[PDB]
């Protein structure tokens, strides 16, 4: 696993997240990437903050589409969530993920964390 890029909807929340947590643990060789099938018109910044909040930064991050290259080659695409759609393609040398994210029965800033926490112990898993 050298290389991933993290997809969900926006590219402004999860895939975000993931891609700083990622970049967090990540040695150089592990090539990161986010990207959203219908990005969105800027960051979550509650993600923003929950992801400052553990020592990481996605403040510069860009919602941006997915660039098909990196689709057809990168070694996994992860979605995550339940809603975005990604059909690799034939000629992809890559393997697709769909990681599921527990709904807390909270809002703002307290869910944030608790969708951190679960992406954060994820992408643990997935570099290790």
């Amino acid at each position: 696993m050298k290389s991933v890029l993290f997809v969900c909807v926006g590219n402004g929340g999860k895939s975000q997240m993931a891609a700083a947590l990622a970049q967090k643990y990540a040695s150089d060789s592990v090539e990161i990437h986010s990207a959203g099938t219908k990005p969105a018109q800027g960051l979550n910044q509650l993600s923003v903050e929950s992801i400052a909040e553990v020592g990481a930064d996605m403040s510069q991050g860009i919602p941006k589409a997915i660039d098909p290259e990196l689709l057809r080659t990168v070694d996994r695409v992860v979605i995550l969530g339940d809603d975005a759609q990604v059909d690799m393609p034939e000629s992809a040398q890559g393997a697709l993920e769909r990681w599921s994210i527990e709904e807390p029965d909270a809002q703002g800033m307290e869910r944030m964390r608790i969708v951190r926490d679960q992406i954060d112990n994820r992408v643990q898993a997935l570099l290790a």
